[PDB]
């Protein structure tokens, strides 16, 4: 009901935007047979996989995935079935939330801050209640549908657990070494509450604008750091109270961390007064568009 089905006489392909792992990102345009409506729309192209699935696999999945409906999770609005796999997502026009922080940096005050904080912990908590575990939080990963409103974006890491599983246990492969919580860099496991160190790193990834978590160290190395107890650092406009919620996101013990609902309430209390809680030069000169 809610996944489109989608010829390939519905939608174009206009200008690639980036490739992945499963595959190539289009800026493209949806017009759906008889409606009279020109929808600008991302489109997902998958590669071929050496095991592909049977389209009833692909649809049963895609039902899923297109009744994921929150304000700040990207929704896969239809689905193209040929020689390919096409996804139409949502397209939001101003990219990722990373280049857009280094890219307007002088621009960004603690009201912008502190809401997509809020944002980004909504989309979170939704996608929990649909017992989904993301897996690749990052500011690279959530994008920009105008300035003042941004969506998690989900590019095939997401994984649905049942409904008596608490964990995923991957099977290897390349990971997000720098965004992930210890049990997932040592053993493989990935729950709701490693999702929560992601948010913590995305975070602040926010809070410093865009810098690299621990820069030029080895991926190799981070798991021993950790262990030693050591963390991400205080970003300069932070105070102690906005890094201490950062810090417990980053507990060894996963239920020792926040939850994605607590971190709603707390980021919400904040982004009501943000310049109680952060200080930036000039923040009540900025402005963004």
């Amino acid at each position: 009901a809610l996944l489109r089905i989608l010829k390939e006489t519905e939608f174009k392909k206009i200008k690639v935007l980036g490739s992945g792992a499963f595959g190539t990102v289009y800026k493209g345009l949806w017009i759906p047979e008889g409606e009279k409506v020109k929808i600008p729309v991302a489109i997902k192209e998958l590669r071929e996989a050496t095991s592909p699935k049977a389209n009833k696999e692909i649809l049963d999945e895609a039902y899923v995935m297109a009744s994921v409906d929150n304000p700040h999770v990207c929704r896969l609005l239809g689905i193209c079935l040929t020689s390919t796999v096409q996804l139409i997502m949502q397209l939001m026009p101003f990219g990722c939330l990373l280049d857009y922080v280094r890219e307007h940096k002088d621009n960004i005050g603690s009201q912008y801050l502190l809401n997509w904080c809020v944002q980004i912990a909504k989309g979170m908590n939704y996608l929990e209640d649909r017992r989904l575990v993301h897996r690749d939080l990052a500011a690279r990963n959530v994008l920009v549908k105008t300035p003042q409103h941004v969506k998690i974006t989900d590019f095939g890491r997401a994984k649905l657990l049942g409904a008596e599983e608490k964990e995923y246990h991957a099977e290897g492969g390349k990971v997000p070494i720098k965004w992930m919580a210890l049990e997932s860099i040592l053993h493989r496991i990935y729950t709701h509450q490693s999702d929560v160190w992601s948010y913590g790193v995305t975070v602040w990834e926010l809070m410093t604008f865009g810098s690299k978590p621990y820069d030029g160290i080895p991926a190799s190395e981070i798991s021993s750091i950790l262990e030693k107890g050591e963390r991400l650092p205080q970003p300069p406009i932070c105070t102690i109270d906005v890094y201490m919620i950062m810090r417990k996101c980053w507990m060894i013990d996963a239920d020792s961390r926040p939850k994605f609902r607590e971190l709603i309430i707390e980021f919400s209390k904040m982004a009501r007064d943000p310049q109680r809680y952060l200080v930036i030069q000039g923040d009540e000169r900025m402005h963004l568009p």
